[PDB]
């Protein structure tokens, strides 16, 4: 049985108002995780099952008398921000590769029934290889929250939220800034609900369809809000070089390689 002896304590990753979340090395594996720990209290298994390429695995869980544990797969390249921070955009071609390694996953999760809720560029990391890595942890406080206007209207959190968090994702991805970056946060709630969003000129007429599509505001009309889930997101235009069963084998090739020697360096940790 594991306990809370078999790792050493490295450093915090995202913090509590629901538990933590903190980088650990397995004492006898050597390999790091990432501990998420629940306040029992403080809270006054689907996730657990769910295993996907793009997916962070869970390697184990345990619970101490009063917290829940759950020591997760911690992919070595990093998160995804700090690289877009550097690049500033990403090209089309980058985008789309990362954009599909999540339409592969969320297409997997909605399979099952499980709406992520939590699509956004903080929750994704890059592993060793450059493949995309879907976490549940908390990076970044203050970053402008981007909640479907489903959300923000009737607290709806239908799979529809997955497409438009893609799509946020995917904007910044290839706009390198958020839709309505030029604004202040405080009107940001009457924006992402009755303001249209803009693209940059630059855009090819591909990438500017997939946007529009992602991020339109009535979740029936979303591109993946139809009854066919994924299906239209993946024979969108934007995905025509894309040879889906290619995504989830990952015999697809990293636009971009971390530079990690192996699961272990500890670089971008820092």
């Amino acid at each position: 049985k594991v306990t809370m002896n078999d790792f050493d304590y490295l450093k915090l990753l995202g913090k509590g108002t629901f538990g933590k979340v903190i980088l650990v090395r397995e004492k006898a594996t050597g390999r790091y995780y990432a501990m998420k720990i629940l306040r029992k209290e403080v809270i006054i298994r689907v996730l657990q099952n769910t295993r996907h390429p793009f997916l962070t695995a869970l390697k184990y869980a345990f619970q101490t008398h009063d917290r829940l544990c759950f020591v997760m797969e911690y992919a070595n390249g990093g998160e995804l921000f700090f690289h877009l921070s550097r690049e500033r955009v990403f090209t089309e071609e980058r985008a789309r590769f990362y954009g599909a390694e999540i339409v592969s996953a969320l297409e997997y999760l909605h399979s099952r029934d499980v709406v992520y809720r939590d699509i956004k560029l903080e929750n994704l990391m890059l592993d060793k290889d450059g493949h995309i890595k879907i976490t549940d942890f908390g990076l970044c406080c203050g970053t402008p929250e981007y909640l479907a206007p489903e959300v923000l209207e009737d607290n709806d959190y239908g799979r529809a939220v997955d497409w438009w968090g893609l799509g946020v994702v995917m904007y910044e991805m290839m706009c390198g800034r958020l839709p309505f970056y030029n604004q202040d946060h405080e009107r940001l709630f009457e924006l992402i609900l009755m303001e249209e969003i803009r693209f940059p000129r630059t855009l090819s007429p591909e990438a500017k369809s997939l946007l529009a599509g992602l991020l339109k505001k009535d979740p029936k009309q979303r591109l993946g809000g139809g009854p066919s889930d994924a299906k239209e997101v993946m024979e969108h235009r934007f995905f025509l070089s894309i040879n889906w069963q290619d995504v989830v084998q990952k015999k697809l090739l990293p636009p971009f390689k971390p530079q990690v020697t192996s699961e272990v360096d500890t670089r971008y940790f820092d």
